């Protein structure tokens, strides 16, 4: 309940929404963040050790905000415990024609169909190289960096696209994400099927294992919220079989939950924000159980509060991410989630975040 929190949520963000279309607002958000034009101290309680790293707090920025790696340091300054950039495709590509981003203010939601607009691996590679040693120190300080990998629209061999991403950006990342769950690239989600996924992930892991030790990232798979029970079983099996390091749960949904009020609810694309929240949480809950709690989960979808974050943690997430909440609360949402999360942990008798991970499954 800070002053900045209310000001941003009641006055500044509604005004910015009134003046700028969603994509323009996105571009401005990236610009301001990259320039440090931004408005809470992390306690030991919020520290998490997973994926071979220390995370000083469990609240990350989800993929899709900083697609091209332009605002990484600004995002740490915003208070995120870790930053994920991407998705990045091998070659540059423009993505879908505009308009391709839509606000649903009545639903605290967004729909997007960007279609992997990407500066490409080479540009992002040089952008990260320019701050590689700074990042090494941040990572050692408990502020890790993730790189989310996509594939080009016209690509003939999906596995080769991801392999290229591993080779080029793997050495610059604490973890990589095989994003096989964007709803805006034709045929992409079918790579979530068992046979396809096993081949794909085998190639990715081999390429990863071929990197020098200090440049060898964890590999996670990011999945949709729209999977069948069969799909989820298959993914859990393959992940355990191959020793995948973790899961990101979830991407946006192509479903349209009953009760959406936004005028733009029937736009094509992935839906994010509050209407996704519990769908995402239940997918975390299921994947945690299917993997016996032995596979770290980063929980994502509709987080805007400590309660939202804690529900995903108790469902099985070791870390969480948010993105869409920024549209409505702005940068203060990060400190807000961290403060509320700490208070709830104390209130529910947890020694820290680590004690709460998967707690719903143990009672
Ligand atoms: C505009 C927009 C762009 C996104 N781009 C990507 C992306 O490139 N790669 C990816 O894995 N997820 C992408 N996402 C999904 C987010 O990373 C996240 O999984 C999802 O939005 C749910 O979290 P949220 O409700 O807090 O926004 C994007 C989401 C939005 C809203
Ligand atoms: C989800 C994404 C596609 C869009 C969707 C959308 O419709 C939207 N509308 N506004 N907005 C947005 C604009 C912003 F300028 C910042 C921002 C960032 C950093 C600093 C500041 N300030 C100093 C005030 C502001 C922000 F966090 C979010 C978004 C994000
Ligand atoms: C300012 C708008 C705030 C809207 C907050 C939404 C609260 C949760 C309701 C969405 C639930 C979607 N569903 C059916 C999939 O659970
Ligand atoms: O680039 C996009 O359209 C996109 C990619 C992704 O993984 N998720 C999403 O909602 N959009």
């Amino acid at each position: 309940a800070t002053g900045d929190e209310r000001f941003y949520a009641e006055h500044l963000m509604p005004t910015l929404q009134g003046l700028l279309d969603p994509e323009s607002a996105h571009r401005l958000a990236v610009r301001f963040t990259s320039l440090g034009l931004l408005p809470f101290q992390d306690s030991d309680m919020l520290e998490v050790r997973v994926l071979g790293h220390k995370f000083r707090n469990p609240v990350g920025i989800a993929a899709g905000f900083d697609k091209h790696g332009e605002a990484v340091d600004g995002l740490y300054k915003m208070g995120f415990g870790f930053v994920e950039i991407g998705s990045v495709t091998p070659k540059p590509q423009e993505g879908n024609p505009r308009p391709r981003v839509f606000r649903l203010p009545e639903d605290q939601a967004v729909i997007n169909r960007y279609g992997f607009n990407s500066h490409g691996l080479s540009v992002v590679e040089h952008r990260l190289r320019a701050r590689q040693q700074k990042q090494a120190k941040l990572t050692e300080d408990g502020l890790p960096l993730g790189v989310n990998l996509g594939k080009n629209k016209t690509s003939v061999d999906a596995a080769e696209d991801y392999a290229e991403g591993v080779r080029v950006l793997g050495p610059l990342a604490d973890y990589l994400v095989v994003n096989v769950s964007s709803p805006n690239t034709a045929g992409l989600r079918s790579l979530q099927g068992k046979a396809e996924l096993r081949r794909l992930l085998t190639k990715v892991l081999q390429e990863r294992d071929g990197l020098r030790r200090v440049h060898r990232p964890a590999v996670l798979v990011k999945i949709a919220p729209d999977l069948t029970s069969q799909d989820k079983e298959d993914i859990a099996s393959v992940v355990k079989e191959l020793g995948i390091d973790g899961l990101i749960v979830t991407n946006t949904t192509v479903s349209r939950p009953a009760g959406l009020q936004g005028a733009l609810r029937s736009e094509t694309g992935g839906l994010s924000g509050k209407p996704l929240r519990d769908l995402s949480t239940q997918t975390i809950r299921e994947m945690y159980a299917l993997t016996q709690g032995r596979v770290p989960i980063i929980g994502v979808g509709g987080v805007s509060s400590g309660q939202d974050a804690l529900e995903k943690i108790r469902a099985g997430a070791s870390l969480v991410q948010l993105y869409t909440a920024l549209t409505f609360w702005g940068p203060p949402v990060v400190g807000k989630v961290k403060r509320e999360l700490e208070a709830l942990l104390k209130e529910q008798g947890f020694g820290g975040v680590t004690d709460a991970i998967g707690a719903d499954h143990r009672r």
